[PDB]
């Protein structure tokens, strides 16, 4: 079956642990370094398997949404209706935004303790006005009206508005695009010369397949250049290379001095090299073996993206003068030279060696 | 002279802002959250008045609760053709609770009212509303006058604003001035200054340190004391003055923002406390829905913020924006406070409503 990932979303005692637990519940019921911090739990509708991660706190999350292990095809964002939005509630979905997490369902959370239908409709209107202001479609966003505590309970009445949120899983988060099902990208690594064959250049295919004959783009570092593949072998066992694969691919004419680590194979016209773009980047703390003090907009380290690293200098916000560890902030980030890159990249800030910051591409500029 | 801060309360059209001017006219003659205040001087022989009005019930509120004047005294205008009415009741309620310590009555509109019995009815009413709340109604100044004929120039209505003026002056104390009350030092900055030791800085809120003394550190951690080995000014430290006080002893981790300095003794550390509060309006960029029993803002005391949880009256469900209410507050943990301390409800750092300490539980 199509596995989704998704996770829960929202404000400090809004009822994210308590709706994961009931979802659990519910459908077993009806259908049986940086810090990780993570509750991970499956369950099944009749079409598809769920791996559903809540975080107990606000500073996991912003760590899970920017380098967690999965990517969210959809989040939860769980609403207490008795609050109405709260500043977690608007951080988690500018950071939805930021990091690409594509779709967001709403579940309204305490209806037990709202007798009032005006006061619900009013909720909803502010969640749905807050998910526009960030470019999500609140006016289609699907918003179940339930309570986590009487499902987990097993009232009936409720249980049936976690059915509901699950309906709404189902079919409201497309599966993503299979890495197999993308154009081929390939991050180079090693880089040799075989007599009477030519330039071979290693890496595992991030995503799609090259084939002996085909066309690729080599982006990044230099001016894009383009060659043919006349060759592949895959490291552990018509010739292809595939998502997922460790290999060594032949190009024809170019030579050992044209072709270097952190550039990338790609389909010609499927990746664009830049130098400048907004991110979101999160900064390890003191206790994760970060930075012990902040940083101002001169801060100059170096910028991990695949298989390279490139020095870049960073500008803050309007009205932001420094950067604490432990923060998450947006910044526009200027690399020393161009990176094969598309919005939703993940890369890693280094001083060194010693992992100082996490971030991920939100929009490219130029 | 004694700079005395009093103001107007009371119910709408019951002529504050005519008795306002009733008073400023005839002294003459005889010697976030949205602000809105009318606000004159005046002078009997011996003290200067600030006063402070406001157009409409929610102001009266707003500034009870947040005003930038610590009312030392407030007169109640009520109209002896309506007698008290609803915000009659509701301010003086709400003086209680934030600590307004002297009503003065001003019955109004008595150049509408020919009947003794009638006039003396509406008195035993206000004073036993008075009293309902702990003020002293049995003494309660009362003076029954006609704002309008005063500001009109009628002699005999004239009068009764001398009578009030002289009432302002005889039974509203002067305030305890600030350099007078015990040491209390709000703590901002905490540094290490080797060859010194540590130093914590802030703005003295009340009363003199001096090297030598004690003081006692106040708030989120157990209470410890130390001596004042140093006074520098940005001998000792005196109300109003941004100053450094370097401590005998003590550690950069020993003490921390939102503690205070004070004077041993002076102050206690509480987490539980009744208030009244003031929730913005939606139109003050405030909240737009109500909030429920469940709610758990920050809760702004001098130089820190401190989560809590809240406990509605009985009988309250929720919180509307433009609401003010009576709510206990559960700190997580202790800050030194005192009935009268104001503090903001903090929503990401974003001022969601303001309250005063009511009640210390
Ligand atoms: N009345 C009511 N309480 C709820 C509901 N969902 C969760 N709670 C309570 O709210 C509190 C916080 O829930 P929790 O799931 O731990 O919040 P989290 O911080 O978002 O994970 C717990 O006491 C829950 O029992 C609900 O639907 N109705
Ligand atoms: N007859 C009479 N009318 C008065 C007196 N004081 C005020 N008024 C009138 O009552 C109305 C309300 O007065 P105002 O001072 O604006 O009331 P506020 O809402 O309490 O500020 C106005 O029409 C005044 O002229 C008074 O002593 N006698
Ligand atoms: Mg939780
Ligand atoms: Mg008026």
């Amino acid at each position: 079956k199509p596995h989704v990932n998704v996770g829960t979303i929202g404000h400090v005692d809004h009822g994210k642990t308590t709706l994961t637990a009931a979802i659990t519940t519910v459908l077993a019921k009806t259908y049986g370094g940086i810090t990780i911090n993570t509750s991970h739990v499956e369950y099944d509708t009749p079409t598809r398997h769920y791996a559903h991660v809540d975080c107990p706190g606000h500073a996991d999350y912003v760590k899970n949404m920017i380098t967690g292990a999965a990517q969210m095809d959809g989040a939860i964002l769980v609403v207490a209706a008795t609050d109405g939005p709260m500043p977690q509630t608007r951080e988690h979905i500018l950071l939805g935004r930021q990091v690409g997490v594509p779709y967001i369902i709403v579940f309204l959370n305490k209806c037990d303790m709202v007798d009032d239908e005006e006061l619900l409709e009013l909720v909803e209107m502010e969640v749905r006005e807050l998910l526009s202001q960030y470019d999500f479609p609140g006016d289609d966003t699907p918003i179940i009206r339930g309570s986590a505590l009487k499902a987990l309970e097993g009232e009936a009445e409720w249980e049936a508005k976690i059915i509901e949120l699950a309906e709404a899983l189902d079919s409201y988060i497309p599966e993503p695009e299979r890495a197999i099902d993308q154009p081929f990208l390939l991050p180079i690594e090693d880089v040799f010369s075989i007599s009477g064959r030519g330039t071979v250049v290693t890496g595992r295919v991030e995503r799609g397949i090259v084939k002996v004959g085909e066309e690729v783009e080599i982006v990044g570092i230099k001016d894009t250049t383009k060659t043919t593949c006349t060759g592949v072998e895959m490291f552990r066992k018509l010739d292809e290379g595939r998502a997922g694969e460790n290999v060594g691919v032949l190009l024809r004419g170019t030579k050992r001095d044209e072709i270097e680590r952190g550039q990338v194979l790609a389909k010609p016209g499927s990746i664009t090299p830049h130098t400048t773009f907004e991110s979101e980047v999160y900064v390890l703390s003191k206790d994760e073996g970060g930075r012990h003090t902040p940083f101002f907009k001169g801060y100059r380290p170096q910028f991990y993206f695949r298989t390279t690293d490139v020095t870049g200098t960073i500008e803050l916000p309007e009205g932001v003068e420094m950067v604490m560890p432990g923060d998450n902030i947006k910044m526009t980030v200027t690399l020393i030279h161009p990176i094969a890159m598309d919005e939703g990249l993940r890369f890693a800030i280094r001083e060194g060696g010693r992992t100082v910051g996490a971030g991920v591409v939100a929009k490219i500029i130029a």
